[PDB]
């Protein structure tokens, strides 16, 4: 076991699917998985694993900011084997045509944060993710006849910032969601030597003030889950 | 109710004693307050409020790191009145003569974070705590009979650091703990005028490498939430 | 005509590849391209513009560093109407797996440049290529036999650095190839509105010491070209 | 002897008040202390030794800006035995209700200074007072009917500022006072393990041009002598 | 040889004037020195070494921005005894009583670039030129009646800045002009031991926006030229 | 009257002497001045007005460090129409063939501090003097017999700093000597559009401590002191 997580080496998949909230992951888990098994519980943060077509798979939330998931998807990878993480969360718009409910694929992620900068002594580090995880989510997609838009994502410190130009900023260079924690999963990733993917539903949009709303939101979310799980299946073959 | 708070104004007393870990506060609550019911669930971040020695009091946890906790305090201070917040956790000990189950006060917040830089035109901003409650802390810690050490804290966005060598300069500069939210806390406080204090019992001693495991340790967590309870008293007064 | 290249809207087909060295882009034009024409030449910097397998095709030099291809790109951008760049240059290896003559994609852009703190209020902004282009380029190189690396490259404006260990931090995140220009066309692209992707050829080996040598150029140098112009026709279907 | 004092071991009190001005040293030195001895006059700046209701202090004047209070407190320190240094002097004030010639102690102290920033790694160092020293100053001031405002102070390297839009963000965050060594002086009782106070009165409002008397201005400077040499005899007991 | 440039020592004279066009170098060897002779032609970077009134001269293109100049002036310094480089180009203006014309000489540079940063430990590295170079430059501009600006220039990495707020602030400060490579220039001739000088003529102007066509314009850029070739001659004394 | 200056416009003359401590402004005055009056007295900080052969001059200390030197030459321009600021002091070498005792004339001032980076947009500015003002020095050194040399200066805003390594990046790039105000100094007067320059003696090698009498110090103040006068005669032709 480790600091955060209370369960021992083989208790997770080698693939772990990680919304923000803990009641999502377990939502998941009941949803999509068979055989669905608590492996963790610590400060709440429910863990599970799973069977999805046969595949071994598990869910867990890794609370909100980089800080947060930077310890969990730490843990994940040093002391209980995981290969792959897919963050499945929400996210802001900032662009006009980008609506909400929209799926986004993460190929790479800005940050205000300074946890890359103090990792690459104070340079520009690239925070991307794994070019096959983001092809076979691309794919998944267009087999389930979902749209994906394939591009940047914002991983912010602040969720209530005081600096509103900064969205113009963002609008400029095409930033399709902004969101709290992609930067420091790829930062991760590329220090622990694995492979990471985030993905977000378009939940309210900075600009027109709408967060989620009526039963769209379970039905977009599953969604993105699908798409999640069948890109691991296209990755095992 | 607020993005991430399922409640109404009223739901929360005007004084609100945070821990790191919801399942901690569920902890406080049936511990210590009298007649408590739970105000919040939303993401598993468990919310009560109840009374001690009559007065009314509430206890919440923020989750882990800068970002996480903003949020909250954030949305406590500017839509449920809340006025104080008394941060109540653990940090890692960095000098030789800081023991283990030692109080440790916050006055102030060094901090890897660039939270602050984004607030104060990229200066350095004192992350302070409130004067009075600093004050209440010690007397109420007299009056049990404890030695409360006031000074310096620092607030990592990195649990797992890339560098070892911080260590030897907070210690040069007499850094009492380590932990991850004080920072964030204070800036907050400042930006929307409310009040705030950081309480810590040191759980670990990064320098000759001492966890912990017996009921003399949570003797003393016990001890920091009844200094925490009964500084609010004084505060009344 | 714009200040660094004396032609007129219509000169240049909508995609461009762009070498480092002005004598490169000359014998591209006539190795690859057919009823190739002369359209530029100012301060030396050679443009080409033919027709590969009925496609129009155009190719010219952008010299070496940042500062240098900026100008080019941008003006190409906005006085030409060309839609997409494609950088064809040399790199230097970092990670010892990664030998001579290998084929590496720049999905992502590190860089040590300010360029894009100046663009982005000094925060991180993720210098990405154009997803489907590094799909394209993919493609083309599995239909082509050819081996391809996908990942980060490192953008330096120093090919004389005096910090040492940044190639250690470099090797430790995985950056697949040192070059000079990558982390500023894809802030260009961005900025402008375009697409765009870099693609090298590994030379020398900034650990070992041994550039290229032999004829090994030439046939590796036109594995690139090829797989750069096959990109594009599999990008028109 | 050092560099910038010509002096023995011995010739300083533990305890060390320092006006900014050097002529106030020798004020100090005749209006509240007795058996007064001369100690230093290198480049001016004098230097006195006495008793004060039998406590053995000294005094001294420390010079404008954080480079010149930190050549005397560091020598002081290191090289005559000094345990605490007490800065007396004036500021300029940005909030409303912070009246003209009211009493301020700095807890703590912003500044847009770079001198603590090389000596915590590039990091957020919260430049703090030594909290007894803090509460010493308040009881005093009770004692003798002052009512004194206890929070942050700003340490600016330019009295004039090319910016003016500052200080709109230094009230927005409750910055008391405006003056020139307290972040400085707080960052060298750090480095070498000594304690430090700033206490100020406002002796001008960056706002609306107000007025006082020659008179009311010696009165207010020796109520603010009085404060600093009562708080050192209550940290005594 | 060396990377970049494909001679053998002795090809070069002591001292290189170095424009920013080669086909400018060609145009130099052809109008003012004696038996002249390619020495390079390596990415078509055109190298000339001659002899002016029986002084061996040497004069080569060095590319537009810092990372481009920065390699040949140090492959030349370290590699061909290369003591003196003296940059010959043009510059945009910036003052209003700053004409067109008018030959300006970089006492100094201010930059927009980090390279200087990354070589003096992230501090301020004033990059000046060599005093003595600059004295024979004024003086052999006297020779010759021409009204020589001594002062500061301003080295862009992006000739076309999403910032035009710079500007006034370049004129606040007084910049005479601004160009591409000055900055760097100097701070190799600092890390390698050797000397050199920037000399510019204003080709535009900024402020009014003036371009430039005439058989004036080509007599003050010869003018520069002559300053640059008697100032080495001067030298020599 | 300015906050540190009691004295009206037309007192001081049109240029100015400043030394660092005081008691040397009147040492000046009285050894090479006639006809002085008395100008200034507040803080201790004597200034004085008088003639060197016909020519109408005033000095004045300026403190230690840039805060307070900037408090001073911002008055005197801004207020008391002075065009010219000449600062004369003493300086610590680390380069071996610098002798104890030479004279050292700042063409350029490099710094750790953040003032001018605060004034130019965060951007490097090259703090430099004015180069006719450099050159009369030289001149007027050279007329008397005098051998100076002329390069950067090194500003420090701590003379105690925590950082030993820069000596060594500073003797890397040819630093001639180090003190605390040039850099500062030569903003101010680009700020407000005056001249100044700094000329120092070196008074300590940070290397191999040396030894000289009081003797040879005081007529090497004296050498200074009469290359400052006669280079402002020989400006004035
Ligand atoms: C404004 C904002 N910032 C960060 N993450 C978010 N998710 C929804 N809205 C968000
Ligand atoms: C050892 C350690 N390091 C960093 N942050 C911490 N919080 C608690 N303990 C910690
Ligand atoms: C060391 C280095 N830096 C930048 N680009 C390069 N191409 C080859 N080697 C290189
Ligand atoms: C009025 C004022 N303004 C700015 N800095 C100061 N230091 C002391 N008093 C000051
Ligand atoms: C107008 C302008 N802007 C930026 N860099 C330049 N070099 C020459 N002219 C320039
Ligand atoms: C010897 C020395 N060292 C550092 N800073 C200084 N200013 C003046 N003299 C100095």
């Amino acid at each position: 076991a480790t600091p955060h997580i209370n369960a021992e080496m083989g208790d997770f998949a080698d693939v772990v699917l990680m919304p923000g909230d803990p009641l999502r992951a377990k939502y998941i888990a009941e949803t999509f998985l068979e055989d669905a098994r608590e492996v963790n519980n610590v400060r709440g943060m429910l863990g599970f694993t799973g069977t999805y077509k046969g595949r071994k798979i598990s869910v867990m939330g890794h609370g909100m900011g980089i800080p947060s998931c930077s310890i969990y998807t730490k843990e994940l990878i040093t002391d209980f084997g995981v290969k792959k993480i897919i963050r499945v969360g929400s996210c802001g718009a900032v662009l006009p045509h980008v609506k909400l409910r929209d799926v986004v694929i993460g190929m790479g992620a800005c940050t205000d944060s300074k946890v890359n900068r103090i990792r690459f002594k104070d340079h520009d580090f690239a925070a991307i993710a794994d070019f096959d995880m983001v092809r076979n989510a691309v794919d998944a997609a267009k087999a389930l006849g979902i749209d994906a838009r394939v591009g940047n994502l914002f991983s912010a410190d602040l969720f209530y910032s005081p600096d509103g130009e900064m969205f113009d900023v963002m609008e400029k260079y095409g930033i399709l969601g902004v969101e709290m924690e992609a930067a420091g999963i790829y930062g991760v990733a590329a220090e622990f030597g694995a492979k990471a993917l985030t993905i977000c539903t378009v939940s309210d949009h900075i600009r027109t003030h709408e967060q989620t709303t009526a039963a769209e939101r379970q039905t977009t979310f599953n969604d993105m889950i699908k798409i999640a799980l069948e890109s691991v299946l296209l990755g095992d073959k």
